[PDB]
């Protein structure tokens, strides 16, 4: 069989039925005779292609397959790959290369030294040495993306390879299964369990790999047994815990001093599925104050190695959370009391406070809504004001790279047609991947986009305060008409200039059959 | 003095007065106290930032300075860097890094293994080992970008470096001059001149480094003296010769067979400032037929090494073109006859043929117009139908990466306020860097954008023919309203649905004070 | 024709007739049917292979061809490649790779991600995508190594490629010539010449690229015309000037302060063919004192960019030295006074002072001897005490990596059979590449090896003084019998335990027909 036929058979046998792409000449021999059991999702720029695929992979908890055009297409996607690396997203990024005989003369569209292009943002990067072994290289890519710690991989394929005969041993690839579903050996697990049972004032911190593993419910059980407060680790890309559960204590600020203050007094701190820690802002102080032992469970050796404190165990989050939840004793300590309800902020008949927007969303959205956040100055309020009961309910750019949420919201909605996706995106952030809107229109993917328009890069004004930076250019973005941008790409466009309009526009959007963009005038 | 103060002094002393950027926290300590003799040009996404800077650099024939945000911002610009590499654009790309103390824990916005990120698309990539040596690193970056063969470079700077004391010997950097303005030694130059003088039927092929060097007029003199036909090398990123000069024979098709047939019969072919050759489509045949000797003058050792045929000389294009033009004898052969005028294609009262669009542009645009091309199915007709008499009159994505022309047209217009820039961009290509429109509106940069809307990726339909590729998904882009997109970013939007409307809209756009977008309905 | 046949034809047509190698399975399809007009030089370890080839290339002023075994062979040679990079040695390093079909499974002897292995120590590194284009890749490698600035390159070739059919257009590669023989344009050259003519107290500093270009005689004329003192730039890999010419001022110490003190009072300093500057030890101070302008002529853009001071011109050293020597005016100033003769140090009838050894060598060696230095604590004395009148008379590890001189002395002797090579090597340094001795015995290459045995890493004891480092382990190397090592590899072994024995052993060695090693007992 041809490399083309064999490769699509491998993909379908490994569970893949969707190609996210932006096409070019080097990809036509791969895309031709596109099989009837596959679907192609076109996006108009490669940051959008990868963002959509990323959302889809994160929500589906399965690998997503991408096809880009040579160096220029790969290059346009590299900011998106930076986020995918930090979120451990299983992305198989393929890019078409020139014919083997043209690479050395560097014909137009040659991807020069291709394997090096996406580094250091991929787990594995490769250009096969022969056409016949392309299916083997694709198998390697699929498994490298899917094994813990999951992440993006890159495969560059010369376009003349697809019509060649595949290695006739390729069929052994089709049904290979690779497991990383491992947990600490019994002897050492029993020791850890005794340490948790012996703690007088334990605390738990959860990161995004909990939600990726769907270990949320096991973490709820563990927190209830230990009667322990639970925080989400800073710079959170996902939500690993029901945010109105009595044990929940919210998002940790991404500051060294802020976090060691929160942990003080807790004799054992158990961190599960997070780096230790994804700090951000300048906030100097102690990593960990005296009297606290930290134990980290992570799926990623790189995280375990770089932690500045604590013991670590490298294992599967799902398997470890399930084991701990079922082995620890039920403590007779008092169960924590829930955090108080957020205060209502007064809202006059003018521009909307972000607190008003989140309170209104929480009042009106379905209880299984999925939120994406790229409204960078309002994250703390978002976490306080949205009740997110279910797994898979929150996404935020895991490497801080803007241009994630708008396309990712489309991919999430494609993966989860039964759950309403609502992306809350600042006016600045919306531009990075604005053309992704077209894909929602074209494929009638009913994502709701809430644009928080205050005319400025607001979070950068906050950082300017922290960093004592005055006379800084480039912080204001006046003169963008988001309803016109939405019309440009075929998406229904509503406005909300006051609270009454916000309520009406959301009511309408939640009743719509296609995607809807709401431009909200928010306070500066 | 501080690293901040010393670095701005180095930049101004080296002739830099403009920063193209999209800001973030790691860049605030660089951008604060922004000096009064500098200007900042904001763009909304980093492919746009780099495209604008690239157009500015290419048109101004001087380095452009860029400031991006860590890995995510750098990553978003990597497709743009692929084009810049191929066009030898002197781009100084700086990116802010986390504090030195935070890199090791990989805080959010740490650019991990930063120097490797932009490779292989840069000449030089570096992260300084100490704050005090940041000015030295910047000096190295400036000169690496500016020396032949010019190209992009990358410097990653931890944000805590800017407030530190600079090396007190940094002042030696300020006025360093580095020259690569070199040409072949007299003995070997005389040998080359004799070979040209005795050729019976010479031909000349010119590439983009001729236009970069402003060697165009010297090449006209050389062609007139040798009485030689002149072609532009394939996949042309720039125009190196007056396109209605009698010697001019047009753009070479980017095909191996096509080019060897054109050169057949010419005993000596002199290639100046081009790779040998930037082939593209599948078009197998001989590189060079018997009876022809090829001599290449290139500024780039990499080009010289990879040519499949001919002798090469690595030298400055300006210096070599000037020397040759002034040393060769005047041949008594007949001057080549000018190419025939293109035929006027039949045009009814409906959608526009591209030939009609180019004929109308050529009739109406000023003689010193500057064109950019990202209308990928219409390039051959564009070259035939636009009379471009002056240097610096044409730009096309040098690596074939879409998303170049829209932002680059803004940078070119900023560099050349006295020359009307007209970007001819397909409906597909327009989306890659659509947000760049905002920069033209905000800074009132009066670029004209002509969107050729035929609803499809037309060039990919053509490639599908050559590659015999049927049932290919993703080739159509219906449902984009470009007038609404322009309104979204504050750019005046006109329509042209037929020839009368095209004439009217162009007359208006040529009389406008700000940027204008014209959406032209073209034939499928 | 086969890839094998075509590749050997390319090598011979490009002037290569010698393969330096250590063989393995992946190289047998290349080495089989070895052409009768080629010679193979075997060495027993790959650092030795590369060092021998390096000496041969440097002395012959032409590229040398190397064949190593996969990753392990390449890896064993990487210290040698570090020296080759710094000396701009034109080395074509080929390494055999596994068959294409086995690279992806990573069979034993697969060179994984091969092109990245030798980086950053090579100008170009590549693994061809198709067998048919291996001759093209070899052409690229030859020209990349040979173009200014010359340096090592790497090509990894799957072993199944050699028997495949070569691209039948490969014959266009055979006679390609690339010239980098360029110099500054007339206008700017005349400006430089006027600045040199107007200088009141010029100084000249010369580096290794002068000797590589055989520009030595032109630099002598330039110095005589300008009546200027001449230094050799620090950490000198080669000798660019007659060391007893009256202008010669010796080797610059490799310290920042030391060099600015030496240059004080000189209004113009012209540096030719050197980095500015290859400092070594800690010696902080001013790079250049006020009142001194520095102008650097270098063949290497990387050197020009990183200099912390001065103007620079990137051009061919041969072409520029010849041009300047012939254009400058004869100065009316007095010629510099020759340096005084070195003093004779007291020498008893016991162990030899190094000064005694060098004085004796200078008294006895032929005037056209070629010296190599890897006696690290005695370099200053060697430069003061050896009269080297001719080009090509001195080599020292250009990156400071020990293991160079012993093998390189064999390659230099192979390249220059009419000049006696004398390598002066410390007892510590001798061990790094000791097995190279076998190649001298086997091929009867009559190098003389003078081992300076003082039982210690003496230069490191000096650095420990500068760095105030006490209680350092590993500085002594007692108990090595060099006469036994020489016998081990079949090289005649003599001793010199006092001055009379040194005189006798040198007289004998200079009359020998094969290689000779002399173990000299030197003071500690
Ligand atoms: C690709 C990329 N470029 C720039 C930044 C820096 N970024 C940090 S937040 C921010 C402002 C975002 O503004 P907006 O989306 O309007 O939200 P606000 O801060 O106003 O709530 C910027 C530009 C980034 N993180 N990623
Ligand atoms: C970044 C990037 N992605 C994809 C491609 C492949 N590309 C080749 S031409 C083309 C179609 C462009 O369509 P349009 O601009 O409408 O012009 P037309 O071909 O219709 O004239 C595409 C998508 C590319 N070259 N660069
Ligand atoms: C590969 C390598 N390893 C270690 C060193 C460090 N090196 C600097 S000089 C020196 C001592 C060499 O001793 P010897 O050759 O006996 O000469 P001496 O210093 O005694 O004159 C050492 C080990 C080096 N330069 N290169
Ligand atoms: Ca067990
Ligand atoms: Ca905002
Ligand atoms: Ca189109
Ligand atoms: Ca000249
Ligand atoms: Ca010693
Ligand atoms: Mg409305
Ligand atoms: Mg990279
Ligand atoms: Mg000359
Ligand atoms: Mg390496
Ligand atoms: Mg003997
Ligand atoms: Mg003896």
């Amino acid at each position: 069989a041809s490399v083309h036929g064999t490769t699509y058979e491998l993909l379908r046998r490994q569970g893949i039925d969707t190609v996210f792409g932006n096409p070019g000449s080097n990809e036509l021999p791969f895309l031709k005779d596109f099989p009837e059991d596959f679907r192609y999702i076109l996006a108009l720029q490669e940051a959008c292609v990868v963002g959509i695929a990323d959302g889809y992979a994160q929500a589906s908890r399965k690998p997503a397959f991408i096809n880009l055009h040579s160096a220029a297409g790969t290059g346009n996607a590299m900011g998106a790959l930076s986020n995918a690396w930090n979120s451990h997203s299983p992305l198989i990024v393929t890019a078409g290369q020139q014919t083997r005989a043209m690479i050395g003369v560097e014909a137009l569209l040659t991807n020069v030294d291709a394997a090096n292009l996406p580094r250091p943002l991929v787990k594995w990067s490769y250009e096969p040495a022969s056409a016949a072994e392309v299916p083997h290289a694709m198998s390697r890519a699929i498994h490298m993306a899917s094994m813990a710690p999951q992440g993006p991989v890159y495969l560059s394929v010369p376009y003349d390879d697809w019509d060649k005969d595949a290695d006739p041993q390729s069929h052994h690839l089709f049904d290979r299964h690779v497991s990383s579903s491992v947990r600490l050996n019994d002897q050492d697990l029993d020791i850890l369990v005794k340490a948790l049972n012996s703690a007088s004032n334990p605390a738990i911190v959860l990161g995004p790999d909990v939600d990726a593993a769907n270990a949320n419910a096991d973490c709820v059980m563990l927190a209830e047994r230990l009667k322990a407060p639970v925080w989400v680790a800073p710079s959170a890309p996902r939500c690993p815990f029901p945010t109105r559960h009595p044990c929940f204590r919210g998002l940790m600020p991404a500051g060294i001093a802020a976090i060691s203050q929160l942990l003080e007094g807790h004799d054992v701190v158990l961190v599960i599925g997070a780096p230790v820690f994804r700090y951000h802002q300048y906030d100097p102080g102690q990593y960990l104050k005296p009297g606290t032992r930290l134990i980290s469970v992570t799926c990623d050796p790189l995280e375990a190695a770089r932690a500045p404190m604590g013991d670590a165990i490298v294992a599967d989050i799902g398997a470890m959370a399930s084991a701990l939840a079922n082995l620890v004793e039920e403590s007779s300590r008092q169960l924590p009391t829930a955090a108080p309800e957020p205060a209502k902020v007064d809202q006059d008949a003018g521009r909307l406070h972000p607190e008003t927007v989140f309170d209104t969303l929480n009042d009106m959205a379905p209880e299984n809504a999925i939120y994406l956040n790229e409204s960078t100055s309002t994250t703390a309020q978002m976490w306080q004001r949205l009740n997110m009961r279910n797994p898979g309910s929150y996404y935020f750019c895991a490497a801080g790279g803007l241009g994630f949420a708008l396309p990712a919201a489309i991919g999430v909605q494609l993966a989860e047609p039964e759950r309403q996706v609502i992306a809350v995106i600042g006016d600045g952030s919306a531009n990075y991947s604005i053309s992704a809107l077209w894909t929602a229109a074209q494929y009638n993917i009913p994502t709701i986009f809430v644009i928080m328009n205050n005319g400025t890069y607001g979070a950068l004004r906050w950082f300017a305060g922290v960093l004592e930076a005055e006379n800084v250019p480039g912080l204001d973005v006046p003169g963008i008409d988001f309803r016109a941008l939405a019309k440009g790409y075929g998406v229904q466009a509503l406005k909300a200039d006051n609270l009454e309009q916000l309520k009406g526009s959301l009511q309408e959007a939640l009743s719509a059959k296609g995607p809807v963009l709401i431009e909200v005038s928010t306070v500066s």
